[PDB]
């Protein structure tokens, strides 16, 4: 086939790493879930957390570099959906640096498993 | 006594809360540690977390917004300090709301005990 | 009045910690939010977590041992409470100490807000 | 090459995994780090979490059962390993389950990487 395309079920669930700054080892990414083509955020369905993990070029291991729970999904006394308050799935992990490596993270649906994303992240 | 004063180690270590935006519901909350005053990030010493509390006026209960843990701090195989990465301890949750409200953030130093803030949500 | 009396509303929420071994500093306590007095456990409620506070005599501050979430409360791609699986908010928290000491736990309910119980950590 | 062998260094690490109850959906599972061959819980380098995930038969997804923190490594004001206080990396996730199916558990070293281990599930 000529035409290629793409999964939107995997696409509104693939931990999105974008790296924002990164002057001097000072290191600022964001990771989100579906950024302006969105997943949904109910009681019943949502992100629950996202994982960072960053391994540095000559570290014979990866290192954990945070991690960032969505807690509230609409949740009330009132029955699902009625607090108000819904936790959007992006977070940003800022954090040193002294040498240039992988970005690898991890999010979780609560309905439909874990999912994982890759990045680079040059020292510039 | 007579001569009040203000406790420098303990600014050191308030989680601070600063509103990015409310407009229309999207709101951005900063939530960081050592913000004026500098706290140690060593594999020794270094603030674990930070989690957002809300609760809109009219509701009997609070939400957790989320939480967010800094993992690293400098260890590898190597030793104390040697790895090169130190997470910041600094997050920023991203939520919907309908109602302004009361936040409240708690954080947490290794040796330096837990720790609490607050701050008004004014959804103008 | 006589006769005194208990909020069940209260009761299936708070945190009850109890030592289940101590010898030689070896200790294991654990939390349950309703032990047989029991809190639901629905995709709409559900207790999200439990986390332990030690804070051992004749130290200035606090250590939290550890934090346990429970992550499952029977969501699925076919609707709410439909997977099968629920976790039990009860938690086991092992660890070392070297000295006498008091124990603080904390739980959320995701929609009835943070609750906290206390208890006593002797070594025998 | 020709004399097989096994890492000592990889079985302190590997998440066991030990199914204590299973009777009429009632579940508990232990998962702990250093069982056989134990693992270093100093300041400088302890294992930080272990998370459960089940994926009953017939279910499409994976469901985290939950993660358990193990915050506690000796660091007071005092110095590295000098709190007395020691968070042993064991948990009991306690769950209801409908069918049998299969356990993964995953792990983390602050210094020796990510890890992951494996168990099957029989709701006999
Ligand atoms: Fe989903
Ligand atoms: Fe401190
Ligand atoms: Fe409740
Ligand atoms: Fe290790």
């Amino acid at each position: 086939e000529l035409f290629q395309t793409a999964d939107w079920k995997k696409v509104k669930h693939v931990p999105v790493i974008e790296v924002l700054r990164a002057e001097g080892g000072v290191v600022e990414v964001k990771v989100s879930v579906g950024k302006e083509i969105p997943h949904p955020n109910t009681t019943e369905h949502h992100i629950a957390w996202i994982e960072l993990v960053f391994q540095p070029e000559g570290s014979k291991f990866p290192y954990v570099v945070g991690r960032a729970e969505f807690a509230a999904h609409g949740a009330s006394v009132d029955g699902p959906n009625t607090s108000g308050v819904y936790t959007d799935p992006v977070a940003v992990f800022a954090f040193k640096a002294e040498k240039s490596g992988k970005l690898t993270a991890f999010s979780y649906c609560n309905i439909h498993g874990l999912w994982m994303g890759e990045a680079t992240l040059s020292l510039e």
